[PDB]
C-alpha cells in the first residue's frame, strides 16, 4: 500500500484505481503517454520536511491538506501532489520538452518527466492551477500561487494546516 514519488512516501489509506493509458499533448505540444489512475483514492504523503493528506479522483485533485516547516518545503509537496493528480491544467502548464534521463541514460517514466519539468520552475504550474475563495477555518490557511499565505483565497483544493 506504499510507494515513493517525488521524495515522498505515499500511502493509500482508502479507495482503489485501475490504470489506463492515455495519450495527451503537453502544454509544449509534445505527445505524452500517461498512465491514468481511474478511481477515487485517499493518500498520505510523508517527506523529510512536509506531510500531506490527499484525496483525488480520476485526473482530479479533490482535497490536499499540507503541513510543512516553511513555505518552500510546503511548495515541494504541492508540486508533487499537482503532478500526481494528473490534472489537465498541470499537463497544459508544461512549457518545455520532456527528455529527462537517469544516470543510465534511461528515460524517466511520464509522471517523473512531468515532475522534473516543474522542479525546474513551478511558477506557471501554480499560476494556472486555479484559485478559490475560502472560509476562515481555525488552524488552517490558504496558500496563493506565489506560495504566500492568505486568509481569503487559496489554490484550488489546497489548504495548509498550520503549526
Amino acid at each position: 500500500s506504499s510507494f515513493s514519488f517525488g521524495g515522498f512516501t505515499f500511502k493509500r489509506t482508502s479507495g482503489s484505481s485501475v490504470k489506463k493509458e492515455e495519450e495527451v499533448l503537453t502544454g509544449n505540444l509534445q505527445t505524452l503517454k500517461i498512465r491514468v489512475h481511474e478511481g477515487y483514492e485517499e493518500f498520505t504523503m510523508v517527506g523529510r520536511r512536509a506531510t500531506a493528506i490527499l484525496r483525488k479522483a480520476t485526473r482530479r485533485l479533490i482535497q490536499l491538506i499540507v503541513s510543512g516547516r516553511d513555505e518552500q518545503s510546503i511548495a515541494e509537496a504541492i508540486i508533487v501532489a499537482m503532478v500526481f493528480s494528473q490534472e489537465d491544467c498541470m499537463i497544459k502548464a508544461v512549457r518545455g520538452d520532456l527528455n529527462f534521463v537517469n544516470r543510465a541514460n534511461q528515460r524517466l517514466n511520464p509522471m517523473h518527466q512531468l515532475l522534473r519539468h516543474f522542479q525546474k520552475d513551478a511558477k506557471v504550474l501554480f499560476q494556472n492551477w486555479g484559485i478559490e475563495s475560502i472560509d476562515n477555518v481555525m488552524g488552517m490557511i490558504g496558500i496563493l500561487p506565489d506560495m504566500t499565505p492568505s486568509t481569503e483565497m487559496s489554490l484550488r483544493g489546497i489548504r495548509v494546516s498550520k503549526m
